[PDB]
DNA sequence: CCCTGATTCGC
DNA sequence: GCGAATCAGG
């Protein structure tokens, strides 16, 4: 439910394959895609 | 209605 | 660092 190395990676090979925020945040579980889309942008993505 | 990312700032 | 609840739209 916290954003572990282990969450963030599984995130970044998501989001640079292209998925939405809602279908990221469906697939880890714990977060909203607001939490994913936040998680974006202190990611710098 | 379903959906998209972007931003602010209390927490 | 975190993310809800707008914003701004498709």
């Amino acid at each position: 439910m916290s954003w572990t190395d282990e969450r963030v990676s599984t995130l970044k090979k998501l989001w640079l394959d292209g998925l939405s925020a809602s279908q990221i945040a469906k697939q880890l579980g714990g977060v909203t895609r607001n939490a994913v889309i936040g998680k974006v942008h202190r990611l710098g993505l």
